[PDB]
């Protein structure tokens, strides 16, 4: 039994809910909230730019010592950070930016990343501003991530059609 409420079972392992990440995480403190990063953790818009604002740009701070020490994550790759005020841990995650011209078979080894935390909130990979189909993201996530992930769809409209579309 965890903390997480409201949500519409997808799968097994896998549930849904029309909420905004940031308020989510505030009301439940997950032990890990999924960012859906870029390999620069520059943390400007999309959920990014919201949990980062969040932590009154703590975030960026603890962010930018990582990438001087480390350089920058791999497309498809992650990070595990602080969760500020927002959660535990915050699994940085980078799924592919279509607007980049990224590979999107890269989304799967994207959420290979969940497997290695029990529980997770999380935004679906490479959705919005990343400019991936977001049936297509939940899809991948569905037959993927194999621990247990609450997604917090931001947009309504958005989450009507993923649910009434999901086989
Ligand atoms: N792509 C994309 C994308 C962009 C932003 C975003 N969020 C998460 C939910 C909260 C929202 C927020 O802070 N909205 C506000 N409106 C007025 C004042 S603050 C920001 N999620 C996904």
């Amino acid at each position: 039994v965890n903390s997480f409420s409201g949500y519409l079972k997808l799968t097994d392992n896998v549930y849904i809910k029309n909420a905004d990440i940031v308020e989510e995480a505030k009301k439940v403190k997950p032990t890990v909230v999924v960012n859906a990063a870029n390999v620069y953790l520059k943390h400007g818009g999309g959920v990014a730019g919201a949990l980062n604002k969040a932590t009154n740009n703590a975030m960026q701070v603890e962010s930018d010592d990582y990438i001087a020490t480390n350089g920058p994550l791999k497309v498809g790759g992650s990070c595990v950070l602080s969760g500020h005020n927002l959660a535990k841990h915050c699994l940085h995650v980078v799924g592919p930016n279509v607007n980049k011209g990224e590979d999107i078979q890269l989304l799967k080894s994207a959420y290979e990343n969940f497997n290695q935390h029990e529980v997770l909130l999380a935004p679906l990979l490479s959705a919005g501003i990343f400019g991936a189909d977001p049936i297509h993201s939940l899809r991948v996530c569905v037959d993927t991530v194999r621990t247990n992930v609450y997604l917090a769809v931001f947009d309504k409209n958005l989450y009507d059609k993923l649910v009434s579309s999901f086989l």
